[PDB]
């Protein structure tokens, strides 16, 4: 049998509601007057009448703006019903798939990171690695795309950027000479994570470094 | 059998094509695989390939912006067939239909209309009418909505306004007292006829009057 595979809706459509989807019908609607329905979870099963058809003209519509995040796929049914009762098609499988927004900012997983460093370490010595997560969709977009910054460093001593991170994969090095356990024991770092590749919504989070002998 | 009725577009879409319009797939493609194909005016048939389907994801899609005033519906069908050769579904019929722009500007039936009038016409006598059409969807919007209007006349006397228009009708009726045959034997009146209920796109003709005794 036909399937509808997907009817595309971007979440968080604004305007008027509802909004046409598209108009089914049965072409035995010549013979007997026809009447539609629509079945499954989205239409007559929970979230119930998110999705609703026109009972004369089988106009499939969207009643509310979707939510990619909290249900990305809803499975309907489309029945055909004569005026005297009888099913007049085979129900028809109306997939509509839910196309991702930028509405969800990066998240570290951690409040605060530690890590430690040799205060010996040459210049590029890796020291430890901060972690983000995005909610939006990294296989069709760059919306959970994420690039990892440093905002600050306390103390600026002995120089204001002792350290730098890697803007891909948030792993923190040693950037110059001058650590020195006796001198300034520990750093903290402001770090940044933002989506679109750094351009787009954005959070914070610590790293706090230790330095050792 | 189900038909998708209508999926609507509008015309003259921008930005980039193709455009999705809806995917449909066999469900018998867990037996085999399934290769996709439609036929119809805009497919396979004039005009050519303004409709495409592709042949292994079922996604149907327009590939140049539509012209209600052209072609306002086109009736496709899709086909599925196993890599074996056989045709695995009955072909389903998909209507895709054209939604409107305001593109077209109102046209008058004339450019010159002539009527005449008695001078001893009382105020409120009705003239002659100006008639003008307008291509875009009347029954969906106010696209071809036309109201009247008088833009000037020549000459200015013995008033500057003789004659006024019924703005939804285009009868041109005598406003004021004073015609004269004798004085003034002939009016010129440029006329306007402009859709979205007089707001929008505009035109003018002239409507001609011969003051008779
Ligand atoms: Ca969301
Ligand atoms: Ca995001
Ligand atoms: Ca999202
Ligand atoms: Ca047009
Ligand atoms: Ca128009
Ligand atoms: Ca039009």
């Amino acid at each position: 049998d036909w399937v509808i595979a997907a009817i595309s809706c971007p979440e968080n459509e604004k305007g008027e509601f509802p909004k046409n989807l598209v108009q089914i019908k049965s072409n035995r609607d010549k013979e007997t007057k026809v009447f539609y329905s629509i079945t499954g979870q989205g239409a007559d099963k929970p979230p119930v009448g998110v999705f609703i058809i026109e009972r004369e003209t089988g106009w499939l519509k969207v009643t509310q703006p979707l939510d990619r995040e909290a249900i990305a796929k809803y499975i309907l049914y489309s029945h055909a019903v004569s005026s005297n009762g009888e099913a007049v098609e085979d129900p028809m499988e109306i997939v509509i798939t839910v196309t991702d927004q930028n509405d969800n900012r990066p998240e570290f997983t951690q409040e605060v990171f530690e890590g430690s460093v040799a205060e010996g370490a040459v210049p590029g010595t890796s020291v430890m690695k901060v972690s983000a997560t995005d909610a939006d969709d990294d296989v069709n977009t760059y919306n959970a795309a994420i690039a990892y910054t440093i905002v600050s460093q306390d103390p600026e001593l002995p120089h204001k950027n002792m350290f730098t991170v890697n803007r891909d994969t948030g792993v923190i090095s040693v950037l110059t000479s001058g650590l020195d356990r006796e001198s300034y024991p520990t750093y903290t770092l402001v770090v940044q994570a933002a989506d679109l590749q750094g351009e787009g919504l954005s959070t914070t989070a610590k790293a706090v470094i230790t330095v050792k002998d």
